[PDB]
This record gives structure tokens, sequence and C-alpha cells, in this order.
């Protein structure tokens, strides 16, 4: 079926539960044996989400190779994405290796540093230009350039420079501050002004590494946002818009990764998303 119409088939029919259940029904199972080994459980931060063994990113380590983190390749629609976890106390400089080893330009995060009064990942960039962070177990430096704080989003250049060859490289932080506490948007209209942002920087382009996505998991608000993305996508390249199937999009996607879109209300919402952008896209 066509999407909008789809869509108003499932609202009425009140079926978004039973909808979202196939799908986690028909997920890919893979192996994620690294992720289990002992030496990497502080390493995880959930026990339940783990990157498969076949789409893993490793890093340029002899020690331990591991980081919760998983590179999704679009193959028809030519991007790709790696979706990581939020970072922990004991693995920002894992995070900021790799952002360095896959020479990304752009760092996407989904989630506030503290929601629900617990904290949800580390303070993993600096705050204040004249207080630079120094990463000794990777051999890294990371300072705050500049900050552009907007009403639904904030923008922040980053120079991260290895300290071994004293190459530097400028980092894009796209921030995304009023994803609320529990539910989803009423409205994806600032989402999608944050995609569309994040697009004009160059950041998901071919002449970069892979964008790294984040929210607390990697899964859930991650999941949406590569979802609209792709979708959007396709429909510009495609003779016939109206071919894109979101469900076999999201399939797809979690031959990659586990648990892509968390909650029937995320799956309507990445409908809304994509139906409001098509729009907005041409007219
Ligand atoms: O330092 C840390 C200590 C524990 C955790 C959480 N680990 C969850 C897991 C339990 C079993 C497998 S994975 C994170 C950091």
């Amino acid at each position: 079926m066509e999407m909008e119409k789809e869509f108003e088939q499932i609202d009425k029919s009140g079926s978004w539960a039973a909808i979202y259940q196939d799908i986690r029904h028909e997920a890919s199972d893979f192996p994620s044996r690294v992720a289990k080994l002992p030496k990497n459980k502080n390493r995880n931060r959930y026990r339940d989400v783990s990157p498969f063994d076949h789409s893993r990113i490793k890093l340029h380590q002899e020690d331990n190779d591991y980081i919760n983190a998983s590179l999704i390749k679009m193959e028809e629609a030519q991007r790709s994405y790696i979706l990581t976890q939020g970072p922990l106390p004991n693995t920002v400089g894992h995070f900021w290796e790799m952002v360095w080893e896959q020479k990304s330009r752009g760092v996407v995060m989904l989630n506030r540093v503290m929601e629900k009064g617990s904290l949800k990942c580390a303070q993993y960039w600096p705050q204040k230009e004249e207080k630079e962070m120094i990463f000794e177990d990777t051999n890294l430096k990371l300072t705050l350039i500049s900050e552009d704080i907007k009403s639904y989003y904030t923008v922040r250049q980053l120079e991260l420079e290895n300290l071994t060859t004293q190459e530097t490289r400028e980092i894009l932080h796209f921030h995304y501050t009023t994803w609320p506490d529990f539910g989803v948007p009423e409205s994806p209209a600032s989402f999608l002004n944050f995609l569309f942002k994040v697009r004009e920087s160059g950041s998901l382009s071919p002449e970069h590494g892979p964008v790294v996505v984040h929210c607390s998991a990697g899964i859930g608000r991650s999941g949406t946002f590569c979802l609209a993305d792709t979708c959007l996508l396709l429909m510009d390249k495609r003779k016939d818009p109206s071919s894109v199937d979101i469900k076999k999009v999201l399939l797809e996607m979690r031959k990659f990764r586990m648990g892509l879109i968390q909650t029937a209300d995320q799956l309507r919402f990445s409908y809304l998303a994509v139906i409001e952008g098509a729009k907005f896209i041409m007219g």
C-alpha cells in the first residue's frame, strides 16, 4: 500500500501495536559473540543491546578492538550510518578513536545528558573554549571552537587532534535537545528541520566517512533518524515514490543492528515524519 493511506488505515483501526510486533517477529537474528565476552561487560550500557559480529565497528587496536557500534550500509539509497550507544565514562576515548579512524565529519546526538533524573550518557565534549579535553588512553585532544544554540537544537564546531601525528580535523556536533522525556514529539516539524540541517552540512555525504549517530541505547531515536533520512532519499531517487515501503526499509536496517525503533509510537512517528517531509521536498 501507499504510505499516507496505510497510515490513516492503521490509525482508524488502532493496530500500531500489531504492526510493530510483526516487525519484531520478522527481524533478523545474527550472533553478537564479541559483545558478550566477559572482558567487554563495562563497554556495554545495556545487556540486551549488542552489535552483531558481522557489522560491528572495530577499533584499530590490538589489545581490545570492541565498541558497541554498528555500520548500517544502505545499498540502493547509497547512504551509510554508524549507530552507537551514548558513551560511558570508560568508553569516551574509544568513541573519539572511532570518529577519527572512520573519517566521520559529523556526530548526531538525540538525547540530553540527563533525562528522567538519571544519566543517559557521559559529558563527552568540552563546554568551554578554554577547557579542552585530553583522552590519554587513545591519545586524542578535543577542543570546543564555537557553539550556536537554537530553540530545538544546538550545533557545535569541534577540533579533534591526533596527538601521535599532530593531524587535526574539524568535527560538527549536531545536538537535538528537545525530544520529550516520555513519548515522541507531537509534530515532526522540528525533527525534520534538524535532519535537513545535518544534510546541508555535508556530514551525510560520500566524500566523508559515515556519520556517527547516538541516543542512549543507539536503537530508538537513532533508528528514527536514519529510517526517515533513507526513506526520503529513496523517494527522490525512484520513478515511483509511492513504492517506498517503510516497513521493508526498517527490516533491511535491522539486518545491521538489532532493535531499531523501540516502540509502536516511534514507528508511527517515523511514518509521520516521512509523510510530512515528502511534501516539503517538492510541493
Ligand atoms: O562500568 C560499567 C559496568 C557495568 C555496565 C553495564 N553492563 C551491562 C551488562 C551486563 C551483562 C552484560 S552487559 C556498564 C559499565
